[PDB]
């Protein structure tokens, strides 16, 4: 499971981790898959 440039994975203090996708400025719960369109 790549994550494709763009794509940054962050915890935060509950010690979750949150996947950001930086070219679109998204914060979600949802591993980066193959190539996000």
């Amino acid at each position: 499971m790549p994550l494709p440039p763009g794509w940054e994975r962050r915890t935060d203090v509950e010690g979750k981790v949150y996947y950001f996708n930086v070219r679109t400025l998204t914060t979600t719960w949802e591993r980066p898959t193959i190539i996000l369109e």
